[PDB]
């Protein structure tokens, strides 16, 4: 049960090409930063260039301590592309910087298209970029402590160790 | 019981010839027990009275396998303490009982006094206690599972096999 | 297998997103599989080749439980090289064969070059090839156990155990 | 086997009172010092006052990887007391520092009171005090590098990593 982490990427990884959802493994490791950092919501956002311009995409959403795959899972059906310079997951791969935003809205960066098509509320915010090298491949974050104003510094240290993981998890 | 030995032995090799070596050599063995159990942290919590009256109080936090003792030894001036009758590690005290808690939002007895402090937040724990006789010395816990939702069983096994030396050491 | 599970986890939490990651987990392994020997010291030499000459040469020395990675990295321009019929690392490539040396003296194929200039004794020694099908990556050793005369049989068992890990990380 | 050392430990550490020999455990220790130094011989001296006036005294000689315990344990019987300032043993006992001696004689403080009387000749040394916070309770040496002309850098690590644990046995 402990195991179960490395027996799914011992699997994922001697299957040489990852044509086989290195996004479960992200999904399982981004429940348990849920539950340890007492953040409302968590998601990863995929990073690419369509077709030569750099954009972060959405990929999976609203993970919780619980949230089954599929439920988080965003196929390309229905996903959410921002240019680096519009909202804060943007800026986050683009500065490559690691950033807790104790209180959008005060931050220039922020966009709030999602908070207003889906319904949520954003107000606090940890953001990490995966950097593979020379590029971005996600931008990571946690959204809206709970049980508090913001997200404090032990929190980061939390979020950054889980991120070391899965930052190898993307590779 | 091989790796127990050798890490034991190793770990022993590492203490100067200093101190205040015997809470030098708690804090390295915790720091094993963290790599061990995949515990995001151990601390311990010294136990002592005055006139009669028991009390708990912070020694060791945040132990960790790349965390520095100096770091993580409480300064006496900076002390939290706390009666018996308050806190999980107060109880332990009391009770003179181990327990695996799989969630603090549920124990009756969790004191979230600390984590409002320090901010940091506190999910699962094991917590055991240091006996001389019918007095207690210390409290000592790891907290967080990194790997799964709670500590396991057989993590209570392992736990327990390091803290047999602990005691040992606290005399 | 619970504490290789549990330790192999969290070494991956300690890993920045950066490098050259890819040496610093095989660093962090042999950091942890020298606690679990008892070992004074574990290295690995990479193997490679200059049309169809193989060679074997330094790369991560004296690495031990407290030992800095970029201590222990080797400096390219500074690196010993040895063609593969002189030394036990330079056999163990060419044979493709594990071996648990207790005593280097009474080994032929044991070179004495590096002891010579770094100043260290080596008495005894397991080492261990990395292969990729035919074709042989590196040889990990642990040097110097610090509890016994030599390295056991169940020590054996260990090595081999974290060295399928490594394995799958070199590639 | 490997652990003989830990057995043998907490053999003699829970039989509260140290009146069963901790010097068989210091002389176990003293052998694998031999070992991974390659020092011809390995000794420890007693610290005392008697009575009233400090004084290095003889109790280990001539430790090799394989003399047996007898052979090195000198009684009370016939051993060899040094004042603070009379021999380069009592200078480390006074200075409470380490050294390494790459050749006596051009030391000024090396007594040579024991080479006469033995007929041993001494030329390199590392010596180290065992200190219990206030006082120095022991001396320990390495003599005589094999294979070399002196004890190396490599060779003081190593040294003071036995002493670590000799230096927690002696209490
Ligand atoms: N509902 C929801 N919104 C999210 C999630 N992750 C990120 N967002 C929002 O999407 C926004 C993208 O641009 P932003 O300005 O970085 O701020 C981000 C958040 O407000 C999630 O899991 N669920
Ligand atoms: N930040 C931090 N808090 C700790 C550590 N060890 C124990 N605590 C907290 O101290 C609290 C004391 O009351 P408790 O209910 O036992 O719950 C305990 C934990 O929440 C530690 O290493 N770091
Ligand atoms: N000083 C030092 N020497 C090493 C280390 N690892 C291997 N060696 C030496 O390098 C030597 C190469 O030849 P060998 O006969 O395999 O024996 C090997 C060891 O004696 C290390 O970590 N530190
Ligand atoms: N024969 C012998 N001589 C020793 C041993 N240990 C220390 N000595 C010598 O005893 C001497 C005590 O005074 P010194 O000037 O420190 O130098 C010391 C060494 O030369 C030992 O194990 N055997």
């Amino acid at each position: 049960r402990l195991e179960e982490c490395n027996i799914l990427f011992e699997l994922l990884t001697e299957i040489q090409d990852e044509a086989g959802s290195m996004e479960k493994i992200v999904h399982k490791t981004l429940q348990r930063l849920s539950q340890l950092l007492a953040a409302d919501r968590c998601s990863m956002f995929i990073c690419r260039s369509r077709n030569g311009i750099p954009e972060v995409a959405t990929r999976l959403l609203n993970v919780t301590p619980t949230s089954k795959f599929e439920d988080n899972l965003v196929n390309p059906d229905k996903e959410t592309v921002f240019p680096l310079d519009i909202g804060i997951a943007g800026w986050v791969a683009h500065t490559k910087k690691f950033f807790n935003i104790p209180d959008v809205k005060k931050n220039n960066h922020f966009s709030d298209y999602l908070d207003k098509k889906t319904g949520y509320t954003t107000v606090n915010m940890m953001a990490i970029p995966i950097t593979q090298g020379k590029e971005v491949l996600a931008v990571v974050m946690a959204l809206n402590k709970l049980n508090a104003s913001e997200f404090s510094k032990e929190d980061e240290e939390v979020f950054k160790k889980y991120l070391n993981f899965i930052s190898l998890v993307l590779r």
